[PDB]
């Protein structure tokens, strides 16, 4: 038997008519008896005396009826039951790219760890798009990039815009420019490198947004792997890259960083957390971005509160 | 005539009275009344209601005031004009990009030619490439344009961020958030009309690039050969487009523009001028802008 048989019984018994019974529970008054029927001849009893109106129960019914009240009323509470030793442990799911490394990310993670010694945070390394999709579908719930997103059920808030750099060989023409900086007009026509080779849009997607936003076009391309290749290439002369500030981390004997002079020769770095999302274990990311930044004396980002 | 019969003639249309208009320019009206009736018969042509006295002018009447209150403006802007010229005459030649048509640029030189009575201004359409390799030449003086310049020869300063709206048939479901606007997302599957068909860069770069920053790029592409082409197609049903917010100016039967939502979402508008430039000339342009752009209640750069 089933528990629609059971509810369907109840219903008639409590309403003392067919048709009460069949418009509470939204139904015909047809499928409504044959299924009671149904119970019945499956049960070898007859539960119902049916052609007395009102509808009562037989004494094997009347019995039958408690039994199926409680029995309802118990897998109403095993749901609940079970529902309450489930999903104790809050968790807060970040996603980021892998450039973001370099910088203050992993200093913040950290610090906000440490004001949550009860929570679980579980870090996922991904891009953009992905970040975008996982947060609509809650599978994230901050996630940090350097693209925009072009989603309505999604925030982003632009959180420091960062200055990208010309990675060179310390032998290179350019390098005599270290000091003063250089153009994306003096780039144009070297070899450049551009990375990663990951799912698109990522960081070599930018890189030639910006170049595209000052009228240039540099033919002399080749997309690499990873940044670290990037950057190993050009320690060995393939060409130069283009690299985040904070890519600085990464000291290469002979690898030279070089400024850009061009005020627009920037990355920024962005958070996105779904639209309507109000979680004060998300503000607490938040703040504890604020705090790092004024910490390090970058600019704040603007108030959530 | 004189200029003292439309002088004369300006007081009593002004002023509803004979002798009221005449207080004004302090003389006598017996000969005020003669110079007016001196005035309609040299015309031929009557030009205030003969003896009704609220007062008020003819059909022929009323319209020659206008026209006076015009005439007689001018004489004191040839008057204030000739006073402050310049040297016999020097030339400003000014670059920009067809777009900026739409916007508050012909209004700006409209005024500053104003300012320059005896000024030789030279206007010349030209992509930012080409108002580059002009600068750098001597062959225009400012170059206005829509596309970031990798200087360093050159000077540019962002005047305005002007929205970006999506051009569609008033059929089309993204006209119900006629008055809300949408995100480009809306548009990733739309069949998007690029213009214009000219050397690269132009405005259809700019809006692959906008899409870019935001992690789309769209397929059902055509790129046409101007804005008014890409208007006209949308009315003919063919697609939808990315405008900046002054081709407004252009109103076609079932055309409308829905605003976008995106924050940068946005067509940027920059003077550039040499990197050491310092001319009166280009000072004065920048100032006009400014006081074209105040005019507006739109922002003023640090120029
Ligand atoms: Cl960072
Ligand atoms: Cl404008």
């Amino acid at each position: 038997m089933e528990l629609r048989h059971l509810r369907y019984f109840v219903a008639v018994v409590e309403e003392q008519s067919f048709t009460k019974a069949a418009d509470k529970l939204c139904i015909a008054q047809p499928p409504l008896s044959r299924q009671i029927q149904n119970l019945e001849e499956e049960l070898g009893i007859q539960l119902l005396e049916r052609g007395s109106r009102p509808v009562k129960t037989t004494p094997e019914g009347h019995f039958f009826y408690q039994y199926a009240i409680k029995l309802l009323s118990n897998v109403d509470q095993m749901v609940s039951m079970t529902k309450r030793i489930a999903s104790v442990e809050k968790t807060i799911r970040i996603g980021f790219v892998g450039s973001l490394l370099f910088g203050l990310l992993p200093r913040i993670i950290h610090l906000y760890r440490q004001a949550h010694p009860n929570l679980r945070i579980e870090l996922y390394e991904m891009g953009t798009k992905a970040q975008t999709e996982a947060l609509k579908e809650g599978r994230i719930d901050a996630g940090f990039g350097r693209l925009k997103i072009s989603d309505p059920a999604i925030k982003r808030t632009l959180l420091r815009n960062e200055r990208l750099m010309v990675a060179v060989h310390a032998s290179h023409p350019l390098n005599q420019m270290k000091d003063k900086g250089v153009h994306l007009n003096d780039l144009i026509d070297e070899k450049i490198l551009l990375y990663p080779s990951s799912p698109k849009p990522n960081f070599s997607t930018h890189v030639m947004n910006i170049f595209s936003d000052h009228g240039l076009e540099p033919t002399k391309i080749n997309e690499v792997r990873e940044v670290q290749l990037a950057l190993g290439l050009v320690a060995a002369g393939e060409g130069i890259s283009l690299v985040p500030a904070s890519t600085q981390s990464i000291q290469l004997f002979n690898l030279s960083y070089v400024p850009l002079l061009d005020p627009d020769a920037i990355t920024p770095i962005y958070i996105a957390v779904r639209n309507m999302e109000e979680s004060t274990y998300i503000y607490s990311l938040y703040e504890t971005i604020r705090q790092i930044y004024a910490y390090e004396g970058f600019t704040e980002p603007p108030n959530w509160l």
